[PDB]
């Protein structure tokens, strides 16, 4: 054992772990970075070139007018696939999660769409109503260039979907021809909403200060309140336009290159879209674990892990899932939670491996709520500066896995968007149900 020892393997974890480290100053770059890459993407003569593509969603601020009755709700690209009926009045919900088979988000955009169509099928069987035709509302977690509300196409695939004849194609009408090939219901699909849209509606039906939407799951994005005359790529400059932000595609033009690590690397080398989503790539739960898995092995290389030696499950690819570092960094202080789950992926932990392992999944988390905060207050930013606000007050409605189930991802990141934010006063608000509901009440608003 030996105390001295002990502790000057955890001296050179730590001078390993401090390669994750940002200054405020490397924020505010990061931020300023953010901000100017997100005026390039608004502008018609940058927006092709732009990394984060600023896509306009045909969601305005409107005065009102809400149709009522029974609206579906799609919602793919987070975790599994959902379909939702929504009652508008007022709002009840009855929902269903399918998983998706690896084979449909792997194989043709006709196995994904059919797929999807059956589970429709289910549904309505299961609340028996595959005989009524409703408006329906979709939810797609991924970047789409718009010609209206109902109509838009898909620019590439993002979080390791791979479907071929989807890229180039409008999703809706993908959807359409599914449920015509199928045969056994009808629907009339109003609207197509990026996640990060309907967490905004759904959170705005509770507090009508909510005007950005966030997504810190699978994948990162943010969508918010633009004003129209700023939305250079739509006609008019009359009121505001929500705006898919797609910053998930920051850095993909070199502009993050300074902060990424070698870990980074890997991931993104053995990654689906190599090249692609890099500043998502630094915070999305897709590979959070997967980069704790590799300063892990970087770890046992320098002898500083696990007697030097990484078992067959440490060394496998997503073996290190992203919720063992959301459970690692739960642990009391007694290290049974840490231990159980490096006991299950085959290795022998003393109680300073187990610290080991806590401080890793700490740099991580940290550096991704950190580098997610700095995208926030460069949207919120930018936004007091265009309404021209000395105090801008604004809500910020959130969801996904990360920022709801990490226990300290979100207070670290509250904390830097804070910090970021001087003459912002930030609210921050969970969706309960945010994608479903969202979707729905965007297509009472559009059902007129
Ligand atoms: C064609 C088109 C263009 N723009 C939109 N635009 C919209 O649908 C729409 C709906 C919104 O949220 C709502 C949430 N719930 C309700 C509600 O209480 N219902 C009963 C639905 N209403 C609005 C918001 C909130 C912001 C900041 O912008 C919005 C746009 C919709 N369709
Ligand atoms: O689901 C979270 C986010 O993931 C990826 O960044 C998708 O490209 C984006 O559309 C989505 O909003
Ligand atoms: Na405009």
């Amino acid at each position: 054992e030996n105390l001295y020892f002990q502790g000057m393997k955890k001296e050179k974890v730590e001078q390993i772990l401090a390669e994750f480290q940002l200054q405020e100053e490397d924020l505010k770059k990061v931020m300023r970075r953010m901000q100017k890459e997100m005026d390039r993407g608004l502008r018609l003569e940058t927006h092709e070139e732009a990394s984060v593509k600023m896509l306009p969603t045909y969601v305005r601020s409107t005065p009102e007018g809400s149709e009522v009755g029974d609206f579906l709700s799609l919602d793919l690209g987070g975790t599994n696939f959902r379909v939702m009926l929504v009652k508008v009045g007022s709002v009840k919900t009855k929902h269903q999660m399918y998983s998706i088979p690896e084979d449909a988000m792997t194989g043709t955009a006709e196995m994904l769409f059919d797929y999807i169509s059956e589970c429709i099928s289910d549904f309505l069987d299961k609340h028996q109503m595959k005989h009524k035709k409703l408006p329906l509302g979709f939810t797609f977690s991924f970047p789409v260039r718009h010609e209206d509300i109902d109509k838009g196409i898909l620019l590439n695939w993002t979080k390791g979907f791979k479907a071929s004849g989807a890229e180039g194609n409008n999703v809706v009408g993908l959807l359409r021809d599914a449920i015509k090939r199928r045969g056994d219901f009808e629907m009339d699909v109003v609207a197509m909403v990026n996640d990060t849209v309907a967490t905004m509606i759904s959170c705005y039906y509770e507090d009508h200060q909510c005007e950005v939407g966030m997504i810190v799951g699978t994948g990162c994005n943010a969508c918010y309140m633009e004003e129209m005359q700023n939305v250079e790529l739509v006609e008019g400059d009359e009121g505001r336009m929500c705006v898919n932000t797609e910053w998930g595609a920051f850095g993909d033009s070199g502009e993050l290159d300074e902060f990424l690590l070698e870990y980074d690397r890997l991931v993104d080398e053995s990654s689906a879209n190599p090249g692609q989503q890099l500043y998502e790539k630094l915070i999305g739960g897709k590979y959070m674990g997967e980069l704790v898995r590799l300063v892990l092995l970087r770890l046992v290389d320098e002898n500083l892990l696990f007697h030097g030696e990484a078992s067959e499950q440490l060394r496998t690819r997503g073996a290190f899932e992203t919720r063992f570092v959301s459970q690692v960094e739960s642990d009391t202080g007694d290290r049974k939670q840490i231990y159980n789950i490096l006991s299950t992926l085959g290795l022998r932990p003393s109680t300073t491996d187990c610290d080991i392992v806590r401080r890793a999944c700490e740099s991580v988390s940290t550096r991704a709520a950190h580098m997610c905060s700095a995208g926030l207050a460069g949207v919120i930013n930018r936004m007091r500066e265009s309404r021209s606000e000395d105090v801008m007050r604004i809500t910020v409605g959130v969801d996904g896995s990360v920022y709801k189930l990490h226990p300290s991802f979100k207070e670290r990141f509250h904390a830097s968007v804070r910090r970021l934010t001087p003459s912002c006063e930030i609210t921050f608000i969970e969706s309960e149900e945010g994608s479903g509901r969202g979707a729905a009440l965007v297509s009472a608003v559009a059902c007129k």
